[PDB]
């Protein structure tokens, strides 16, 4: 469902970027298309595909007209673009090398901290596509607010994962620490914008409405950030597109918190030794010991409950919604 | 008259805090408490404040009740927000090392690359502000589009300034493309922004009326990044705030621009030489060379024609706004 939009999907895009690109600006809109084609493309367009799919099931084909249509995808479209926003600027405060299999903007020779104008550019797109397809429409206001609203939340979240993450210096690794990050930090913008996009331009506002489906996606949110934890150790960045930097930059990763849950006396020390270092040789030692503790195995186990507790809340809040509209999303992850 | 306003502006920073500052977000609450105090604090205020006299002098005193003087302060301190955004981001863009006579927050013991979180949080309270105060206001999408459109234009103005001075690359500097910097940079959202803000407050939004006052302010605008070109060499430290960058980072100064059109072909092989270098050395033989062909006097010219040229806008152009609302402004540069 998902996979066979895609294509549709992925083709809209030319027209994104004709449509984003006064001879005098020249130059710098030809700086946007090279920051766009270089950063909007080559993820798998979950966020943006939700938007699009979303949409198909909840208004009726009939007033599925063209028209309706391109705007469905232009806000598909604008989801990505806050997506290659968040991305640019996580990858220098993350200090990452990759992303989606190739090096990381910012360390492109000749772009280095320029990166910080180009990210904000893409997120400057948003409302540039906003206004030009939807500025008509009854819900043009409530889509601005939900972007806004949703970036506001997303760098909250930001701030938590720095402050807790301080380069240099365990005790701040909690449960409830790891879960208020992850809510803020990802589960707003990943999950429930694109649905509640959908939604308002279906006609659909209702707050109770709106807090059901969020009730759904801020679950789906948390589980896919532990996923992200998880692989950013264990996955192969050949398949992920990205190199890990979590234990590195000395972040509470989910990783970490589970971990100190499960640790000897003594085995709490070798985590403290080697914990937010940037030496291999102490990387590996942390490694060693989540594997020496089974965590590859309590994730596959936690991501079998949660996974439960999904499809238990979706069978209570998806109401009047169609399932399939989240059945749909928790295939993909 | 600005003056005089100043006082109940900065007092009303306080009531912006309390405001903007869930027991969970706590951490992140109070280190948008700290960014705030540390970015927005410490400037002139000219270009909030030129919201708020701008309002009083457009609305009747009779539709100047206490709440909507709330409001009028908000969207002036939004301003301010605004432009602490643009400085905290410039800054680790340029490499400066002091705003405001004190470290760029970048550069502060504990802060550095996490300063690109904190600046885009700044942004977002813009909007959070536009919300608690203004929501029901009927000028309230013509003010969140008006802010949209005025980073843009401003994120563009500075791909410009970064395209034209790449790290460690003279042709490029034309008056030409200096007008075209300077115009996207600095003059929408240090001119046009404050004014069109208040003028959409007091009920003015005719077409006819914003391009005109967007005759007078762009105009003002660029005299005000020639200004802040030439203070970036030749201005106190002690009295500016910040120390200067522009020939280290290579920049389409307007010092430069002039430079290059009066240079022997000698001279301009000792700028050739010597530009956009961070040795010492080199910048002071860049600076004795501005000496050299009086560029100082050729500011100081400058300076008194373009005052001039404005002064014919507002004749031109004010009618039928008040033209103090311009004067006030223009004497306070
Ligand atoms: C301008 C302020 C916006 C900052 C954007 C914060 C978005 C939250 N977020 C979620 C995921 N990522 C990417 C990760 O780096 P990963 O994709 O593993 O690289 P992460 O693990 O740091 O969370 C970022
Ligand atoms: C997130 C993208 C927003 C970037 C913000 C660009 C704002 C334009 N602008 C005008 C003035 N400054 C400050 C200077 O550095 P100066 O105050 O002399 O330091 P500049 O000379 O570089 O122009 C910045
Ligand atoms: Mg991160
Ligand atoms: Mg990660
Ligand atoms: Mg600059
Ligand atoms: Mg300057």
């Amino acid at each position: 469902v998902y996979a066979q939009e895609k294509q549709d999907f992925v083709q809209h895009f030319s027209q994104i970027v004709r449509v984003l690109t006064h001879p005098e600006i020249g130059d710098a809109i030809a700086r946007l298309k090279e920051v766009l084609e270089y950063n909007a493309i080559g993820g798998k367009y979950n966020r943006g595909l939700t938007v699009v799919v979303a949409f198909r099931e909840l208004v009726e084909p009939r007033k599925q007209d063209a028209d309706s249509l391109q705007r469905a995808w232009t806000v598909g479209w604008c989801v990505e673009l806050l997506q290659a926003f968040f991305l640019v600027a996580d990858d220098i405060m993350d200090s990452s090398l990759t992303r989606r299999g190739q090096i990381c903007w910012y360390q492109k020779p000749g772009v280095g901290l320029d990166a910080i104008n180009d990210a904000n550019l893409l997120e400057a797109c948003i409302y540039r596509l906003l206004k030009l397809y939807c500025r008509e429409q009854p819900y043009y206001l409530n889509l601005i607010e939900l972007f806004l609203q949703s970036s506001y939340q997303t760098e909250i979240g930001q701030t938590l994962d720095l402050l807790t993450a301080p380069q240099g210096n365990l005790v701040r690794f909690t449960e409830k620490r790891y879960k208020s990050i992850v809510k803020y930090k990802t589960a707003f913008y990943s999950f429930y914008l694109p649905i509640a996009a959908a939604m308002y331009m279906a006609g659909i506002d209702g707050e109770k409405e709106h807090a059901n489906a969020k009730k759904i996606l801020l679950e789906m949110g948390e589980f896919f950030q532990i996923q992200d934890d998880y692989l950013d150790l264990f996955g192969d960045p050949s398949v992920t597109g990205k190199i890990g930097t979590d234990i590195q930059d000395n972040k509470c990763s989910w990783l970490v918190v589970q971990c100190l849950q499960r640790a000897t006396p003594e085995q709490y020390q070798i985590l403290k030794e080697n914990y937010g270092q940037k030496e291999a040789e102490k990387v590996a030692r942390v490694k060693a010991l989540y594997e020496e503790l089974d965590l590859p195995a309590v994730f596959l186990q936690y991501e079998e409950d949660s996974y439960s507790h999904i499809m238990a809340l979706i069978e209570q809040y998806a109401a009047p919604l169609p399932p399939a509209v989240f059945l749909g999303l928790a295939r993909k992850i």
